[PDB]
C-alpha cells in the first residue's frame, strides 16, 4: 500500500527552483544532509540523557556514506532520532513553508543557494544532484517507513518491510547521469574535509 501526497505549493516551488536554477556549486548537498544527520544524532543523544532506554534500538551514533556505482546511488545513513510517519509527511520534520519564504526573501537580499541550510530546508538540496530521493526512516515511537519523490509535485509514503534498520534515517540519492562524480571516493573525501570536517560524529566513507 503506497500513499501519494502533494507537496505544499511553497515546497514544490522550492524544489523547482533547486532543479531548474543554474548553480554550479552542487557539492553543498552533502554538507546539508550530513548537517541534518548530525541534528538527528544530537536529538537522540539529548533524549537518551534523561531516558537511556531510547538507545535500546542502537547505542552507536554515527554517519555512513555509501556510494554504489552499479545502482548510481549515494546513500547517507545515520543512527539519529529517526522520523515518524507524521514527521515524513510534514516535510521531513522541517518548517518548510516558512523556511522556503525566508530563503526566497534571503535570495532577493543577496543570498545564494549554498545558504539554504540556514532556513531549515537543506534536505531539498539533495535535488541538486538526485533525480529521485528515497528516505528510509525508523523512529522509536513508530514503524519503519519509506518516503520517495522524483519531484514533479508529489511524494509517496509506504511501510518498509525489508531490511529493518533499528533507528535512524537513510537518505538514498538516485543520482542524475551527469552527477556520478559524487560516487568517487576522492571526491566524497574532498567534500567531507572541506565542509564537514568538525561534525561531532564519526563519518565513515564506505568503499566498493
Ligand atoms: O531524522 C532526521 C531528523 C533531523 C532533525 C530532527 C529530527 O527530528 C529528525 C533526518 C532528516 C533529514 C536527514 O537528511 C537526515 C535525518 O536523520
Amino acid at each position: 500500500e503506497v500513499e501519494t501526497f502533494a507537496f505544499q505549493a511553497e515546497i514544490a516551488q522550492l524544489m523547482s527552483l533547486i532543479i531548474n536554477t543554474f548553480y554550479s556549486n552542487k557539492e553543498i548537498f552533502l554538507r546539508e544532509l550530513i548537517s541534518n544527520s548530525s541534528d538527528a544524532l544530537d536529538k537522540i543523544r539529548y533524549e537518551s540523557l534523561t531516558d537511556p532506554s531510547k538507545l535500546d534500538s542502537g547505542k552507536e551514533l554515527h554517519i555512513n556514506l555509501i556510494p554504489n556505482k552499479q545502482d548510481r546511488t549515494l546513500t547517507i545513513v545515520d543512527t539519529g532520532i529517526g522520523m515518524t510517519k507524521a514527521d515524513l509527511i510534514n516535510n521531513l520534520g522541517t518548517i518548510a513553508k516558512s523556511g522556503t519564504k525566508a530563503f526566497m526573501e534571503a535570495l532577493q537580499a543577496g543570498a545564494d543557494i549554498s545558504m539554504i541550510g540556514q532556513f531549515g530546508v537543506g534536505f531539498y538540496s539533495a535535488y541538486l544532484v538526485a533525480e529521485k530521493v528515497t528516505v528510509i526512516t525508523k523512529h522509536n515511537d513508530d514503524e519503519q517507513y519509506a518516503w520517495e519523490s522524483s519531484a514533479g509535485g508529489s511524494f509517496t509514503v509506504r511501510t518498509d518491510t525489508g531490511e529493518p534498520m533499528g533507528r535512524g534515517t537513510k537518505v538514498i540519492l538516485h543520482l542524475k547521469e551527469d552527477q556520478t562524480e559524487y560516487l568517487e571516493e576522492r571526491r566524497i573525501k574532498e567534500i567531507v574535509k572541506k565542509h564537514s570536517q568538525f561534525i561531532g560524529y564519526p563519518i565513515t566513507l564506505f568503499v566498493e
